[PDB]
């Protein structure tokens, strides 16, 4: 009676992931399917070599989360994922909850701590508070996306893209880097600044010997709402984490996973999960302990 | 098309609850049932009304199982903010039973705690699975431990504010005016030594005029520090500060919406996606905020 699951794609999440299934008492673990070949359990290039899947979580770079998880709930195999394109999510459970339907599977979808956990969050925040603004502050933490961007840029030999919350959705930028031969930081400095990623915002470029000490996975969020309950004023909330942002990301992969079990075919964000259903075991425990 | 909502109960719950109901752009209000109102169809039975969805029931905690009971025996789905934590689960089986008979849906304990701080609390212990949570109240009044004062010997007046000291310990700062002929020394004994009182550490205080000092504002902050899978030291919280009867309002119009999308049965706010406390299709709040 335990869930068997599958970790698909090995990169960073995945490691997590599977560190939050294995301590989730609730989960037996599969298998590991791996994209790029490369000890106590399995680890194949394709999911049919594992046996008898009931969940997998797919730890896939966003761009790819769509066409590994509709494979995967084609065969009947429910899916987790953490896709963060925020702007690409309706169009991924359009797609996932079509595939869904036709198999019998369940597809949980964007679901790491932003989007994911976070969605929650706001969502309860936007309910409860229906008029007024929300601010979702990020960092201080690495960005993967901006270092990503950073090291296309010409004469950058390492990057690291540091977002620093300046509040009401405000972020500054803080990038260090490794140059290149031949080249100079003022001219670096001018192309990162100049890009798409970071025309809009404040940002610093930093010159350094080494990027891979300054690296950390600590990162966090502080949410805001304040606004207007009913027709009363000036009401106010806030959410914060200070948290290992691959590690967090890890184990809601597995609530999320233990959550698909449990819906009806079709897929879903967060915000469609019944909050107990992200729990191991049945609900009078967690309604007796947590309500 | 519009939700026909019916309040029942027209205390300080009530009164916030059919202000946040006005507001909403998906009800239609039915009217208020009763032992500001002037537009709506003011009565004393709720067949009484016409054509009624849901029912926010804004009774004392006391109350809330006989009166949802009634209403949901006739068809009727419900909304209620009974607090008391620990009749939570006998609630939802007497209400679900009901419930599940009528064809209606209930959904219980929604105010901000027990309610919507219920849902923060459920989410941090899901993704951050070990360690502990702490739930930290106010400074606001104490609606229960206020009650348990006013029935002290002597005490003519009362307002008891409970004050956070961190990991779940509160103070209680208890103002009372006195009854002609008892002493402070008495009443303030005979507080400190009632159940309600006599685990925490409490201050009473004589004043001249206990209305003065009574505040709506309230507020939690609660954290959980603990393990996402097998790594430490992760971080959480979460913090209001609000006006408490206004909140408890709004959230009973959420759970009355959220009533009319589930099938038969009782719920807590756990149990309830949280996109079902916002109002019309889900599309324009996954593309807002997920």
């Amino acid at each position: 009676k335990k869930i068997r699951a599958a970790i698909v794609g090995y990169g960073n999440i995945g490691r997590y992931a599977l560190q939050a299934l294995r301590e989730a008492p609730d989960f037996e673990i599969a298998g590991i399917v791996r994209r790029n070949p490369a000890q106590p359990f399995r680890v194949v290039s394709d999911i049919e070599q594992l046996e008898s899947v009931d969940v997998a979580l797919v730890c896939s770079p966003s761009r790819e989360v769509e066409r590994t998880a509709l494979e995967i709930l084609k065969k009947g195999i429910c899916t987790a994922d953490s896709f963060d394109i925020h702007d690409g999510i309706l169009a991924l459970r359009r797609s996932l909850g079509d595939a869904a339907g036709k198999s019998g599977a369940a597809a949980v979808i964007a679901s790491g701590w932003d989007p994911g956990s976070d969605s929650v969050v706001r969502t309860l925040m936007q309910a409860i508070v229906p008029k007024g603004i929300t601010y979702t502050n990020f960092g201080p933490g690495m960005s993967m996306g901006h270092t990503v961007a950073v090291k296309a840029i010409d004469g950058v030999k390492a990057a690291l893209s540091m977002t620093i919350p300046l509040g009401t959705g405000v972020h500054r930028r803080m990038v260090y880097v490794e140059l290149l031969p031949g080249h100079n930081l003022e001219e670096v400095s001018a192309a990162i600044k100049a890009d798409e990623y970071f025309v809009h915002d404040e940002t610093h470029v930093i010159q350094v010997d080494e990027v891979d000490a300054l690296i950390d996975m600590g990162h966090g969020v502080r949410m805001v709402r304040k606004g207007v309950s009913g027709s009363t004023q000036n009401q106010r909330m806030s959410f914060d984490m200070e948290i290992n942002n691959p590690a967090l990301t890890g184990q809601v992969l597995v609530c999320a996973a233990r959550a698909a079990m449990r819906q009806q075919p079709g897929a879903y964000t967060l915000q469609e999960i019944p909050v107990i259903d992200l729990l191991p075991g049945d609900r009078e425990q967690w309604i007796g302990k947590l309500c």
